[PDB]
């Protein structure tokens, strides 16, 4: 995840001018190394076809240089990519969409499970611990960052995430499909005997409890899914085959002829062509954004950050469902308290941002008396 | 946010044409400064191609003009720009309909907290300032206007948001991430505390609070995701080069050649490149939709006015929690007490507007008697 | 509102040719004042050309009309006027999907809220009657015929929405923002009284309650939005001048020249440029869509019938509370008391539509006796 | 509705080849009417061309059919066709999704109303019965085939769907809009009455009636709105008049001149417009599209089949809920019983699509042990 | 399914390109065989007009030979493709998400059906068991694959997903409609009995169960809908006439003629039409894309693989509500039992993903001392 959030706030003279000159989840990071290999190619073929070559099998090559450089728009390239890099940006953000995050189950573990004692904290520490442990067995399944953190469940019980037993647990359960499943019917289970056992004390918040969880449940089986079903092959490969046919077709109708046979467009012969470059940096950068996005639990510098999320999700469980368990702020009257209308200040920096109310588009419609008179 | 809903309630004659005479979240605003470069640079090539190159270096110019005039349409602007721009205005209402409103809790909290003495009162504040504080950590890390308002928490102090109590409690809390989540847990624990102390009747009520209460966590987070994962970084670079790389070359391929050698399309000599000018106004304007809406925070003028929803926000749910809880309008029969079919009167200006009901589109339908017979 | 969708029950023979034998909610009706403008400048340039211009004005005319002919097709118009476009018709349904209804409400209260006696009948009419002020208030704030219906509160008073006892608590209420959100505080707090009343039997069905009404809440929070966040003002004016400069620049790009020099293209002197005005009607209505849609709650022929929607949503909410409580059909064995597989009977004009059941896409797949036996 | 689902199961070759062969829904089927006329118009223009007119009148019609052309590009067809069939599309699959089906609302009803004796079998019948009349009284207001079929409440007192007193009771109950909500509203009072009289046992399972009844209602409400909210008339128009006057152009500027001329592209004279007739094909088939489709409740091919939807609805639900209630297959232990992983067999046919589990995209990435070890 | 997620996780030196060397679910496998038609009809054209044809045939051919080359851009196949292709996409992931999962449902049950003793442990296992075999039903109804598998009821029987009991009630119930709804109405009854029963401890956690079934009973009635709900068969044809239209011309209009009359164009004669051939591959790939996915229940390469969801299904619903049922691991104190920031390990080939936490946005925003003070 490259952040850029702050730079792009308001709409200032050149404001996305001012990210050409970014390198981390860059254009040019992405393709650079393709560009090489181009420019490389361009200029063989050019050497090959400005030395080696004798006058009748230049005019042939000149020909098919005419003759290719007619075709190079046959290419529907821009339809082809703009369909398929919007399905691939779309999935990119669902995928986001469906990562699993503890907030609202562990508000409702905090709360609803009651006991300060050891039993109680217990209890709750191992409910927080199923959904954490559900998250981070999907992420290792599906996210190569998580997978080379956790390349083992025994590295799992060294980190902390899983107790030895719920190891041994597992490992009893073992079925030839993934087992990222299992930690919620443990936390089912788990919830139900402390219903029975008085932790929970009424069943309406024990049916919170699942239903949060559940949610939880229904992301980790989405990013099982996109992880597994793959954007088609075929439509993969087809986009793939226009960019690279347009540019191997550009390897040779984009040459700088002689300009001596005065050839319709070839006039001057400039030894760099700019508009080819800048036509490969546009359409193969179009490609690279779906190639970074199709997956982006990769390690691409714009992939998802799995990992800080997996630490983060673990601390902030842990923290509000034990050390912040009926541990509350004192309820103490406000700095409104007997105040009907308060209007907290504005900085210095702040109070060109104060406005009045919108009042809805009607608020300044003009009628005469007649006109707003009822009629019988 | 600049409202025009009421200039374009009906589609009058150049509705859309009275608009091109405004400036705040205007165009021109947006786009003169990168305009008046524009201009400078192409009067600047314009002059130094017609007072300092000499006759052959003229000729060597103009061919490059023609050149680059052939390529100006090789770009595919319209199709990046068209994508991109759709991603960047999905993504901003969006996040307009994540900016959490306290209304739904604050009827649940004013309902269900019952007690009119003191006690009652500020259990009731306590909760919906809880909601409010949430909220307002959230904005204040992603909304540069609330960052200005309130660039510390001893600012949210000062402005009445959060007690000193409650400021103390979230340094002992102090985690290496954003804290924005911590008022939903005391959410969820006072709330539990309220029921466990009979000022909530009946645990259905808790699970409905709850509920509101992690519908806003959930809205915050999806703040918190839109701030975080930027639109990635190649994608608006694909963009930016295609927009910049257009009007470089337009900058040559646009310049008014001397008629005198009477190139095809440089028959007549006019000075200002009018449309060049329209098509910078297009693109440009175009991009600087998406260079304004990517970031809906800043302090744009189209950007949200996330300090008024902060200030109405506040007022409104103290408002509803305190000084309305429990305090209803007297219940007495209304006009239509015993009328069957009420029919509330016109105006004068809105008797046109009276409607016969739409029945369904089958009902003008006509059927002969033999037609409409049921057969066995 | 134009409804023709019986008119398009079937695809027969110049089904949409038909539709433009119509005048409300016309293309011409929209259009017609623009292009007399339009054609009266177009005759009036042709005019000037054709008579005040000497030989040598009329060769520079004509430079710049075959100059102005070759950039018509430079503006990329069918793109901006598409995105735009679609944004108008998405958000335009949104808006509609985010109009109240309170039949879900009403169902919920005619059951839930028990008495036949004139305080049953008071409790379940106030809370209709809140569902129905909150309702309206949001309305008037962003319809322009309800506000012309309802240009103040007393008018609301009038027309039985609202009690003078409601209109003072609401001016007692008043703070500097719109108060459509008061009815919905006003509901939770009566239905909670209600249920301690023991009107409502159940805490559950007080949920339920709520839930429905936070549901109409939710909703009309989305019509503030849509109301208050107009689509950027950048991206109406860029398609507004994408259109405007198109058509002003066709209105001499598209002049009839002399014959005479026969210039290619202008062969033939036709005095009706008839293929302008298609190119007119076709780009001018495409954005009149916009222009109609962008705010749906005015008063254009296709705008919502918000009036119609406010006098059907009190006639019938209040019938359902009040009458159709617990006033039910006599309950009574029905046709098909012992048949088991009833077969209503068809019509001669329906039997036609009788079909067999699909079974599903498998269902007629042949296998062999050899390929249908299961392996170990 | 026309299947196709088993013949395009697998990517076969020619799959879609094989679908040109069929009438019923088919293009040909729909625009046979419209290309007889376009083809007599042609040839009716042709034969004026070559026999009526002098060679000087003929030159002048062969100008203008290289004028006309010229401008049959100038048309927009393509984008506006293709972002009005889109948005004709998505409101077709949004009017399906909100076709009611009793399905979960009648396994409630059979599992939560209690008793075997004549009463319990009397109120789950009339329960379901208020479901299956609230959907046919909309469809009825929506679909030619269910009014054709019930062109009025007497014909659906006939057919069983509704009682003579609930047609007295509807007649009592008359106001001048669509009275398909009252049976939403009978139903929650019924349910609160069986509720009150121990039929349902708690009020949880009344809640969830309720909300599976209102889920139904809100769907009929979709319908409703889709049948009134007509796509704005404006926008029917402008796509109509982009095809007509496309192929109107197309009678002229597609027509063969005399190859002794020899301009340019009329070099030979075929008499058949091959490509003008694949064109027609083309545009006008997309357009039929949406004129099929604009109105999916009609009786095209293609459009649902409310009628089978409507008698399935009330076979199935009835069945539910009287015959199943409480009438359960014995239960007994399953061929698995006591197998911990149960592998159903394969047939012969079936065999090679018996998988191995995808254990997810990071299951075969390779570390070496150093790589693997933690660090401090 | 073809699975290359792990392929694509960075974006790498041509990551797309490798995928171009993928048989199974390859482009290459859907057209071969079209291509080899095509192939072969091009060769036949040609050896015809090289051999067959005299010297005025050959002209006559010739002249064909251009006049198609010009029309063979007039076919908008990229637009008709490209918003085929996008419906038939988003109806392909659809379908994937209605999928029924019995994860959500099999927790609940585990955790809610009580009873170690052989009565529970049946109870359990019939409630999954009618899950199981709902979706099975509606699998096979709608899966080729599956069918297959299952060609009859007994099969179901024979393969343990159905008792004989259950096989002889359902041939009681039989209706002339698919029956896939019945073990909903059976799990509904059951879930009732078992409530009544004790089982269920409270209606709360039966309404929890009724939920997740209803939601499995909606996913399964969209796999219907799908299955039944073919996309417009005229949809299908435009898009397939527009495909075979422009192939069938370039058969012709991308003839290479006899360089001896040296047509513009036409200067040098390759054998291969090398463009010609990309476009097929391009065209007719977008096209194999629909094909393959239109229906995604068959059994191409892409296709789901239904056959393995069922057995996973059948296999992990049975063990989490028999074998998990209140089956826990050990509850200890975990390893950050008395650690308030716990920070779980990294390898050394993850070291590289430990980040600092994103603050938001405005977190570097910097403002002087002046700026921050509150104004009165
Ligand atoms: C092509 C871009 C080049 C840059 C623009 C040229 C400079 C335009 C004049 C300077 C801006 C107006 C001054 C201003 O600061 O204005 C504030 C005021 C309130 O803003 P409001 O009217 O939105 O409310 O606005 C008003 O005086 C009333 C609004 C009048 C604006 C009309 C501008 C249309 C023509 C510009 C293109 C030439
Ligand atoms: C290109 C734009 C130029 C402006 C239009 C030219 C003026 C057209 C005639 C004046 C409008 C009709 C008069 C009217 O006020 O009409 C009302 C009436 C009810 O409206 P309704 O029929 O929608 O129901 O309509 C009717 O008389 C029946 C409907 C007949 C309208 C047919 C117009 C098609 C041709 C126009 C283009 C030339
Ligand atoms: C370009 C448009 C011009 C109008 C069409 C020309 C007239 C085509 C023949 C008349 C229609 C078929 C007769 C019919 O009423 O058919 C019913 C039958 C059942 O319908 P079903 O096969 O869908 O099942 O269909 C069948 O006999 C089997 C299906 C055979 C239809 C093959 C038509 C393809 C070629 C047409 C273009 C030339
Ligand atoms: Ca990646
Ligand atoms: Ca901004
Ligand atoms: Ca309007
Ligand atoms: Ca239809
Ligand atoms: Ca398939």
């Amino acid at each position: 995840t490259i952040t850029y959030t702050s730079q792009v706030a308001n709409a200032r003279l050149g404001s996305f001018s001012r990210l050409l000159l970014c390198w981390r989840g860059s254009i040019y990071k992405l393709l650079y190394g393709e560009f090489l290999i181009f420019l490389l190619c361009y200029y063989i073929i050019r050497f090959i076809y400005r030395l080696a070559l004798t006058e009748e099998q230049q005019l042939m090559f000149e020909k098919l240089t005419l003759y290719c450089d007619s075709y190079i728009q046959l290419i529907p390239i821009s339809f082809v990519l703009g369909f398929y890099v919007t399905l691939v940006v779309t999935r990119w953000w669902n995928q986001y969409e469906n990562l699993p995050w503890p907030d609202r189950l562990m508000s409702l573990v905090s709360g609803f499970v009651e006991g300060k004692d050891e039993q109680g904290r217990l209890l709750r520490r191992t409910l927080i611990r199923y959904a954490n442990l559900g998250n981070v067995l999907i992420l290792r399944s599906v996210s190569t960052a998580v997978y080379k953190r956790f390349p083992s469940a025994q590295h799992l019980v060294q980190a902390g995430f899983m107790t030895p037993a719920e190891h041994k647990q597992l490992e009893k359960l073992s079925l030839p499909h993934n087992m990222f499943w299992v930690p919620w019917v443990w936390f089912a289970n788990l919830s139900m005997k402390a219903w029975l056992g008085g932790r929970i004390r009424d069943p309406i918040l024990l049916q919170s409890l699942l239903n949060e969880m559940n949610t939880l449940r229904t992301q980790c089986g989405h990013l099982y899914a996109y992880d597994w079903i793959s954007i088609p092959l075929v439509y993969t490969q087809v986009v793939t085959v226009a960019v690279y046919s347009f540019f191997l077709t550009c390897l040779v109708g984009r040459q700088f002829l002689n300009p001596a046979k005065a050839y319709p467009g070839h006039e001057l012969d400039l030894v760099v062509p700019v508009f080819t470059f800048l036509q490969f940096f546009f359409y193969v950068g179009w490609l690279k954004v779906a190639e970074q996005l199709i997956n982006p639990f990769g390690e691409d510098d714009d992939d998802f950050e799995t990992n800080w999320i997996v630490d983060r999700n673990l601390q902030v469980s842990l923290l509000a469902v034990d050390e912040m368990h009926q541990d509350l702020p004192r309820m103490e009257p406000d700095m409104y308290w007997n105040k009907p209308e308060p209007q907290p200040p504005y900085t210095a920096a702040s109070a060109q941002f104060r406005r009045a109310s919108f009042m809805g588009s009607t608020f300044n419609i003009s009628l005469n008396k007649e006109e707003m008179e009822f009629q019988p």
